[PDB]
């Protein structure tokens, strides 16, 4: 059993699947050239997570372990990297949710039946270290969206299946963050002591879990982790920064319950700053941005286990096709790369745009 003590990010390295190095390997590199397809076959070498976004994604998750204890066996010492992604009524702010389950239809049962096979995996792979980003946008909109509808009706089922997840692979091999939003979501002021409230109620009513580490930040965002200049965008909220976000809820969390939280967070395509949104609430492939500071612990900052990249720069955020299925308006916006294909799928001049703004650099 990969057990730890302190940072889980310490004393092992972030595996770099497969799945990611074949997209830019067979999808991009074969579109470029010289210096910039060097520079891409970098890329596929920089750890980020891979998303359990559907049921069917699972047997990828073993295979995943698969491989890295495989390279354990030859000293790899190599940890996994995967996201809890498929709540029922999942993105239930977003103008076109594309989860697979939904809470009128049984949708928590299938739930906690996908959290079992995960499970399974993870006992059976009790000897790989597992970091996980538990659910990303979901309890921040709990925060923040309970006045859309699907949101304030989400309610429940989103605590229940958040608790169930915590609660089931709470194991000595892992760690979990759970993700928190960022800095221009519950970054304000205003929004920092309820969010602080939701997490640590999470934390407790899960029997304060161990392998519960923190908060993720950032997750498929933008923000800089400690840019010195607020840029316009920002505009009215002083923490304009990751940083800054962390070090605010952090303390408010041990006031009601949660003491040492730790935090790890996205910075996959922060690496240009300021980007090029027009408002801080478009999120749908933001133009003017490029991947950012590299997966590490040494953060220099007591709060930040360490710096991730959970969204896949490359991975579409959402179609910019306004007859297509799932189709949210965010992507068609002035400031949104397009043409852009479903979520999920390769979206090749967002990779080539993350690759060319790139800080530190790849060329
Ligand atoms: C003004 O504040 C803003 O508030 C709004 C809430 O009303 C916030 O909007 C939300 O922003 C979220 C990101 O910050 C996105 S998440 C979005 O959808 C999913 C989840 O991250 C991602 O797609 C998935 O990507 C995986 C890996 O590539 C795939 O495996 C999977 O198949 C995909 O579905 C996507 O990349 C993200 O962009 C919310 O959708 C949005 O409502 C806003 O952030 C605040 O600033
Ligand atoms: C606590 O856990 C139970 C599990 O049944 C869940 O239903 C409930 O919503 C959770 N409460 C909070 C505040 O997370
Ligand atoms: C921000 O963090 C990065 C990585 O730790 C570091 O290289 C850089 O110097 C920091 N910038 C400032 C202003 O502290
Ligand atoms: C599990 O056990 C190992 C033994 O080496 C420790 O190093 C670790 O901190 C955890 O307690
Ligand atoms: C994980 O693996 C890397 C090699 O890529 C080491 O440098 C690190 O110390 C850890 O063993
Ligand atoms: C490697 O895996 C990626 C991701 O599934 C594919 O896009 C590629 O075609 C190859 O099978
Ligand atoms: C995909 O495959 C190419 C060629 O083997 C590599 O250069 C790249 O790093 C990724 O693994
Ligand atoms: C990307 O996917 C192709 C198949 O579509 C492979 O041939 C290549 O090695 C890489 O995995
Ligand atoms: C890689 O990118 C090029 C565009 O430069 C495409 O033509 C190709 O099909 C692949 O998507
Ligand atoms: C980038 O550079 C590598 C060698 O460093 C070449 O093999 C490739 O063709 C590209 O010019």
């Amino acid at each position: 059993t990969a057990t730890y003590s302190g940072n889980p990010f310490v004393g092992v390295t972030p595996w770099a699947n497969a799945y990611y190095a074949s997209e830019v390997s067979s999808l991009a590199i074969p579109s470029l050239t010289g210096a910039m397809a060097t520079a891409a076959a970098a890329v596929a070498k920089v750890p980020s997570f891979m998303w359990l976004d559907t049921l069917d994604k699972t047997p990828l998750m073993e295979q995943t372990l698969a491989d890295i204890r495989t390279a354990n066996k030859n000293g790899g010492n190599y940890a996994g990297q995967f996201v809890v992604y498929d709540l029922p009524d999942r993105d239930c702010a977003a103008l076109a949710s594309n989860g697979e389950y939904s809470i009128a239809d049984g949708g928590v049962a299938k739930y906690k039946n996908y959290i079992d096979t995960i499970r399974q995996i993870v006992v059976e792979y009790s000897d790989i270290r597992t970091l996980l980003v538990i659910e990303p946008d979901s309890l921040a909109n709990l925060v923040t969206n309970l006045g859309t509808p699907k949101c304030a009706n989400a309610q429940s089922a989103y605590l229940e299946c958040i608790n169930y997840a915590v609660t089931q692979l709470n194991l000595p091999n892992v760690a979990m963050y759970l993700d928190a939003g960022h800095a221009g979501w519950l970054g304000w002021p205003a929004n920092q002591d309820p969010a602080a409230q939701l997490f640590a109620n999470v934390y407790k009513n899960a029997s304060s879990p161990r392998a519960l580490r923190g908060l993720a930040t950032n997750v498929a965002n933008y923000n800089g982790w400690n840019i010195t200049s607020p840029p316009s965008y920002t505009q009215g909220n002083a923490v304009y920064n990751e940083k800054l976000y962390i070090h605010a809820i952090g303390p408010l969390l041990a006031n009601h319950g949660w003491s040492n939280a730790f935090f790890i967070t996205d910075q996959g395509r922060s690496g240009k700053q300021p980007t090029g949104q027009q408002q801080w609430g478009d999120w749908c492939n933001v133009i003017g941005t490029g991947f950012g500071i590299r997966p590490s612990a040494n953060t220099g900052d007591s709060l930040l286990d360490s710096f991730v990249w959970v969204k896949p720069g490359g991975e579409c955020d959402g179609t910019s096709d306004s007859s297509a299925p799932r189709f949210d308006s965010h992507c068609a916006l002035p400031d949104a790369l397009q043409p852009a294909p479903q979520a999920g799928a390769w979206f090749q001049a967002y990779f080539v745009q993350l690759l060319t703004n790139a800080n530190p650099s790849f060329l």
